[PDB]
């Protein structure tokens, strides 16, 4: 049970509260274990506890004195046990408690008044109970309560007298989820002063009781609705008319298996600014369908229409002008549907959008043409999502229309072509482009002509031909910081593939074929790409099948930190390699063929490191190998995971196997 | 393989073999050529060929293996007529090949390439060099 300002005994096997802790403990976690019983008595020691969590344990009962040897009790947790009685004298001395959760605790019923003595209570919780009404007292009392948890009970209605002891409480959650109410009886909801939250998830409503409950929450000061799993098969618009009568600013109508949402059916909400309308099934959408929508700010749309079916092929229709309602809209989320394709007019009216995600929207866009994105022209598009849609082919002046665009993600597709650079034409501002995983992608002397404002490109298992190309792809990048090639199979790569990148930072090329371009009998020498990048923080060179590395391929690089070159087939090093790794941090060598470490190598690699990793290698443990690394192993603030299994000898065979740690330079 | 009396070519190549039991090649007594190239063989335990008085052919090339000891190949190597052990990381020290190079300085056995393709890898002194150019006197 360690513990220096908070006591935890989580699955100690606890059956008694331990006698041996410090007195100024302020909070006790006692959860999953067996405690039958917490007597007053076992608490004498602890006067200053803030915070008991004793939940998942076997109490039955409790004493009123255990909250009179803590007095400065705040937060006490109850969860999972079977205190199934509770008394008026239960909670009287707890008048400190700000949280008090009762969770799954098999309580059938409140007698009079459990609550009515505490006065700075926050939150009550109590879910997962028996219990088949909201009755929890007789007098007016929680004043100062916010949160009222009663999800899965047994209630089946709502009165207004069963809420009448929260009429100087604002409630700002009141949660009721996973209980068959059926009936909300007039007033009901005015008997709280004043609601802000209501949640009725997993309830089944319906149409006409949603009617009902929206007639019984009008004039009232709700502003966060969540009907979640409702079984609201369809809206009208008379379905929310109620709301008409307030300031609702959140609702939520997710996982209705909704189908037809009628014209102005949300019309009654002028100041909504956040809808959630995720996992329905909506067969189409009219052009009035989000007619009154004006304030709306946030939409979610994932997963929200009809899926493919292959009896009648009856894919979603979404109408021309379908968002024009939507004028403060700036983040719509349409993820994971299977819309045909992108109209002439889909987006317009859009004038605040700032984010869309179309990723896995589409069933058939295989070409992004001249004419896909009008209907985003006038729209402040920052970032555009477009990954997992099938993409086979990008025309020219595909993207001209968003000018404002900073992300554009097209990751994830089938995109096989050659990229002429006229695909790029109106980005002015675009600074990350993502193209990882596509089919394949041939570059050309202007494939990045038009976007010189680039900072990150990824082409990672994109299968890149021609980056070799005299005058370099990647040239009028200057602004480039993240480049990524790996998993591409590249062979050949020219030494001014990246000159003037000034402003490199992050370089991946791990899992290509670079090996031979380091050999000294290449011909024409080693081919040095590396050089004048001088704020070149991480370098990735893992997996190259690189057997030499030339002495002076990075001596430009001052400011790296990061380098990576396992799963390589280097054995020899040249002398001097790191010397201008100045500032190098975290160096990778493992699963390679070294078997010698030596100071003329390593030494000002090795110098300020925070991370080594050289472990699955065939170290030779003799005195001219790893003398002096091992000394340095020794003493040393670096770490080395895995130090002392995975740093073996290989040779001689007296030391075959041995942990290279456990080497003696005592003789050397 | 127990049982197979009269078995005389065995082909294990590229199987990633990493370590070989004992006792697998003792019901082998006719076996003539045996090729275990191309796998991940390090250590061998010893007398794993003790059994195999009429081999003829042995090949053990392209493996890990650092050491060629008595106690592990004496009997496979009595009376072979090809060895095939080229391109094998050799650690040339005293304990590891020295017994190894004192074979191959007397042997009737065709070694091809013996003098470019068995090259030491460690010690650092001797990466590189041949493992027939190794010298004993000092052992
Ligand atoms: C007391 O400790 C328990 C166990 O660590 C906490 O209960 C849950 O523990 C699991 C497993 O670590 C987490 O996944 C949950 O998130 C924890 N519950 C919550 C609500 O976060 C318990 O919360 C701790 N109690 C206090 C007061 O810190
Ligand atoms: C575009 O959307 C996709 C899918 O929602 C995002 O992909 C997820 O990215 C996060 C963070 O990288 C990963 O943890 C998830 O596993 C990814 N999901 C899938 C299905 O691959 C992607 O990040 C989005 N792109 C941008 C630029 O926001
Ligand atoms: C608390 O409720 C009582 C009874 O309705 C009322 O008289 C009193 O004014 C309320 N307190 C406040 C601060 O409104
Ligand atoms: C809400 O109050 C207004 C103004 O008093 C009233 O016209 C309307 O009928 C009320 N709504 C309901 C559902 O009673
Ligand atoms: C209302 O909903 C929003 C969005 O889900 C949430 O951020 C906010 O906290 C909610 N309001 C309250 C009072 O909890
Ligand atoms: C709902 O739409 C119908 C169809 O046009 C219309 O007759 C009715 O008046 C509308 N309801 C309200 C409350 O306006
Ligand atoms: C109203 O809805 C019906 C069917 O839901 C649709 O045919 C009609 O076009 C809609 N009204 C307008 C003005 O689009
Ligand atoms: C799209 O390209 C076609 C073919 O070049 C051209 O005829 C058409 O005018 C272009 N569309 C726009 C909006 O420029
Ligand atoms: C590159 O970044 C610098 C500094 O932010 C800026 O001055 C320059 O305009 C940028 N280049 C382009 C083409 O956006």
């Amino acid at each position: 049970t360690v513990s220096h300002e908070v006591a935890d005994c989580s699955h100690l096997k606890l059956t008694q509260v331990p006698d041996d802790l410090p007195t100024n403990i302020t909070v006790l976690n006692l959860t999953h274990n067996q405690l039958r019983r917490l007597p007053a008595a076992n608490f004498t020691r602890y006067s200053q506890l803030t915070s008991l969590d004793v939940g998942f344990n076997t109490i039955s009962k409790l004493e009123p004195e255990l909250c009179q040897k803590l007095p400065m009790l705040k937060v006490l947790n109850l969860q999972h046990n079977e205190l199934s009685q509770l008394s008026d004298k239960t909670f009287a001395f707890c008048t400190n408690l700000t949280e008090l959760h009762l969770m799954s605790n098999s309580i059938q019923k409140i007698k009079n008044n459990p609550f009515v003595k505490q006065k700075n209570l926050i939150t009550l919780d109590l879910s997962h109970n028996g219990l088949s009404s909201t009755k929890l007292g007789t007098q007016v009392q929680l004043e100062n309560l916010q949160e009222l948890l009663l999800s899965n009970n047994k209630i089946q209605a709502l009165k207004s007298e069963e809420l009448d002891i929260f009429a100087n409480s604002s409630l700002k959650k009141l949660e009721l989820s996973s209980n068959q109410i059926k009936e909300f009886s007039p007033g009901c909801f005015h008997a709280i002063g004043r609601l802000f939250g209501l949640f009725l998830n997993n309830v089944q409503l319906g149409p006409s009781l949603t009617e009902k409950l929206c007639l019984e929450l009008a004039n009232t000061s709700i502003r966060n609705l969540s009907l979640s799993n409702s079984q609201l098969s369809t809206t009208s618009n008379t379905t929310f008319l109620g709301l008409k009568w307030t300031n609702l600013t959140m609702l939520d109508l997710s996982y209705n298996n909704l189908n037809v949402v009628g014209n102005d059916s949300f019309a009654w909400l002028p100041q909504l600014e956040y809808f959630f309308l995720e996992y329905n099934n909506i067969q189409h959408l009219f052009s009035h369908s989000l007619h009154g929508l004006f304030n709306v700010r946030y939409l979610n749309l994932k997963r929200s229409f009809t899926k493919q079916s292959i009896s009648l092929a009856s894919l979603p229709k979404i109408d021309d002008f379908s968002f024009q309602w939507l004028k403060c809209l700036e983040h719509l989320n349409m993820e994971d549907n299977d819309i045909p394709g992108i109209k002439s007019n889909m987006f317009t009216g859009l004038i605040n959008l700032k984010y869309l995600s179309l990723s896995n929207s589409f069933t058939s866009l295989r070409t992004l043409t001249n004419e896909t994105f009008v209907s985003l022209a006038h729209s402040p598009l920052h970032i555009l999502n477009l990954t997992k849609n099938k993409i086979s082919k990008i025309e020219s002046d595909a993207f001209s229309w968003l000018g404002h665009l900073e992300v554009l993600d097209l990751g994830l597709n089938e995109i096989g072509q050659e990229l002429t650079g006229q695909e790029w034409r109106g980005l002015e501002n675009i600074f990350e482009i993502y193209l990882s995983y596509n089919k394949y992608l041939q570059l050309t002397r202007n494939s990045f002509a038009l976007v010189p404002s680039l900072q990150r490109l990824m082409l990672r298992r994109v299968a890149l031909k021609n980056v070799d190309s005299s005058p370099s792809p990647f040239q009028p990048l200057r602004n480039l910081t993240i480049l990524d090639l790996s998993n591409n199979n590249i062979a050949n790569i020219n030494d001014d593939m990246l000159e003037g990148l000034e402003k490199l930072e992050i370089l991946d090329l791990q899992h290509n074929n670079l090996a031979r371009l380091w050999k000294h009998a290449n011909p024409g020498g080693p081919i040095y790409f590396l050089k004048g990048l001088s704020h070149l923080h991480i370098l990735n060179l893992e997996s190259n099948g690189f057997d030499e590395i030339p002495v002076e391929v990075f001596k430009d690089l001052f400011e790296l930190k990061i380098i990576d070159l396992g799963l390589n087939n280097l054995n020899t090093l040249p002398a001097s390699v790191f010397n201008n790794q100045v500032s190098l941090k975290s160096l990778n060598l493992q699963k390679n063929l070294i078997t010698s470490v030596e100071k003329k190598v390593f030494g000002p690699a090795f110098r300020n490191l925070t991370e080594l990793d050289m472990r699955f290698n065939p170290f030779d443990c003799t005195c001219e190998s790893i003398a002096w690394f091992v000394n340095w192993i020794n003493e040393t603030h670096t770490n080395i995971p895995e130090l002392s299994s995975h740093y073996l000898c290989n040779t001689p065979p007296h030391y075959h196997g041995f942990p290279v740690r456990l080497f003696d330079t005592s003789s050397c």
